[PDB]
DNA sequence: CAGCTAATGGCCATAATACCATAATAATAGTTTTTA
């Protein structure tokens, strides 16, 4: 690396067909699917690392540039099976994801902002008490900025195009808060 | 007668009238929205 699937934003600056046209996932999918049937209901992990470093899920990192994006794009349907806290740090990857990166991708396609955050957070609710992590330990700066941008954007595009689009977010908004970072006076 | 009347020739102000023409509001519908 880099390799072509690891050369990313060189083109394709909106998010639509990177899931459709990357032509990479589907093997990666059943890949981590079946070998995750090996590592799976056989054993779960409240931890990030033990499912990665021995896994090829370590190969997945998703930090620092385009090195971020596709890997965690990889995480997309990955976490479908993955959870629990096994994606613990990858979670931190996720709230990390939108910040200057989806920002770097900007609107990233009309439905893009969704396309990221949809399960960026919608995984946050993939658990209850495991969101005690989502709030407290490493979210430290994370969700604060996160929200800031998120909100910041999502205000208009409804204004730009049409309505309950945001509301889709307004949900997420709702979904957030049992304590969190309060960019709210700022709201 | 006396002087031609004197109501004849004319008719301007009016008030009335009209058309005729709006806000003070209060409606229509309206084209978008997805849903189906």
């Amino acid at each position: 690396e880099q390799r072509d699937p690891t050369v990313h934003d060189d083109v394709l600056e909106l998010e639509m067909d990177e899931l459709n046209r990357h032509e990479c996932m589907a093997p990666l999918t059943a890949l981590v699917k079946h070998m995750h049937r090996s590592l799976g209901p056989p054993q779960g992990e409240e931890d990030s690392v033990p499912r990665d470093l021995p896994s090829w899920m370590k190969f997945l990192h998703g930090k620092l540039g385009n090195p971020i994006v596709p890997l965690n794009i990889r995480l997309f349907l990955a976490k479908l099976v993955i959870n629990t806290e096994e994606v613990f740090r990858p979670y931190a990857k996720h709230w990390l994801s939108p910040l200057l990166q989806l920002a770097a991708s900007e609107n990233n396609g009309g439905e893009g902002i969704h396309y990221m955050v949809v399960e960026i957070v919608a995984t946050i609710l993939s658990w209850t008490g495991l969101a005690t992590p989502t709030g407290v330990p490493k979210d430290e700066v994370l969700a604060n900025r996160l929200l800031n941008f998120l909100m910041k954007h999502v205000f208009h595009p409804k204004r730009a195009v049409f309505r309950h689009n945001l509301e889709i977010i307004k949900t997420l908004v709702e979904c957030w808060k049992d304590c969190l970072s309060i960019p709210y006076r700022l709201i």
